[PDB]
């Protein structure tokens, strides 16, 4: 009906698939752009059975992109770090088509315009800032989503729940706060804000009050959930910093990210600005899965671990 048509790049991705599923659940005609040689064949079949329109192609196909843009209203990019500047290909098509009502670039993490990180990671988020500046320069309607930490991703990373080891690594003092959200919810809320006028040309942050915690508190709550105690092994902050200067790329990137999220506490180091929009306050019919509910999911049916591409 009146539902805006949504085009998603990287829809077969770790976070992208939750955006495709959320879009279809909400009744939006959904277009998924995917490479001709992608191995996400079974996933695409699932998307298709759910009503998605699959479009195979390369980002280098400028004409194809423009013709596709003319058929949709909203564009969401969930491309990975290695492809951040390749989003300029998407932006160029958006500009030529001229009918796009909202563009959401691939942010979905820290709020890069108000925080800084160690060189390995700083260089990467600067690429995301470059996309934002180009969007603003061209007056393209947008929504910048700071999703904070992907919960399943980092619960797996920090707790290694599938590992019967008796020790757990703690980065720094472990007292830094961070916010983490369930991937499925990040996907659903992202589709919602993409058409919500309250999110037009604004920074939307996902920071539900039930999802703020420290490494030490997460470990304590997990121990209670499974009835086991762990020996906490700390890696001093000055030690983490050294690694980012010697460990080569891409090995030093994850380390730099860990420092940003869990030592500097970048997702919780600032107060909201006048024009910021915290998403959990937007829809009374919805709510973010809480940390306790997340731990229950890991007890009953834990999702597999993942490693981002760098
Ligand atoms: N906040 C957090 O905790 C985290 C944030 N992130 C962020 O989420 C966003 C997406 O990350 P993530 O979901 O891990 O991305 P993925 O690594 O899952 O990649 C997304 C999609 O990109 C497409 N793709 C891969 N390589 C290429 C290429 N060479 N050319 C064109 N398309 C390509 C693939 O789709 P196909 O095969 O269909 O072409 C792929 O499924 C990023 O901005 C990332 O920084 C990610 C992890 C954690």
């Amino acid at each position: 009906g009146m539902k805006s048509k949504i085009l998603i790049f990287g829809g077969t991705g770790y976070i992208g698939n939750h955006m495709v599923k959320g879009s279809l659940k909400l009744g939006h005609p959904t277009y998924v752009f995917t490479r001709p040689n992608s191995s996400k064949t079974t996933l695409l079949d699932e998307f298709q059975s759910l009503g998605a329109i699959i479009v195979k192609g390369e980002l280098d196909e400028h004409e194809k992109l423009v013709e596709l843009m003319k058929k949709v209203d909203v564009v969401i990019s969930a491309l990975a770090f290695p492809q951040i500047l390749d989003q300029f290909k998407i932006l160029e098509a958006i500009k030529v088509a001229g009918n796009i009502k909202r563009f959401l670039p691939s942010d979905f993490g820290v709020e890069e315009d108000r925080i800084n990180a160690l060189p390995p990671f700083e260089a990467l988020i600067e690429r995301k800032r470059m996309i934002r500046r180009a969007i603003e320069e061209a007056n393209i309607p947008y929504t910048y989503v700071s999703a904070n930490c992907f919960a399943s991703y980092f619960i797996n990373y920090l707790l290694r729940p599938y590992d019967p080891k008796d020790e757990i690594t703690v980065y720094g003092t472990g007292e830094a706060k961070f916010a983490m959200n369930y991937e499925q919810d990040i996907g659903l809320y992202t589709i919602k804000v993409a058409t919500d006028p309250r999110a037009l040309n604004r920074v939307v942050i996902y920071r539900p009050s039930t999802n703020i915690i420290t490494q030490l508190e997460l470990i304590s709550r997990w121990e209670k959930k499974i009835g086991k105690k762990f020996k906490k092994i700390h890696v001093p902050e000055e030690e983490i910093v050294a690694l980012t200067k010697e460990l080569p790329e891409p090995e030093n990137i994850p380390i730099a990210i860990l420092h940003c999220l869990f030592i500097d506490g970048a997702t919780m180091s600032y107060d909201f600005k006048e024009n910021d929009v915290e998403a959990s306050t937007l829809y009374p019919e919805l709510k973010f899965t809480t940390i306790d509910e997340l731990l229950d999911i890991f007890v009953h049916d834990p999702p597999p671990p993942a490693s981002a591409a760098f």
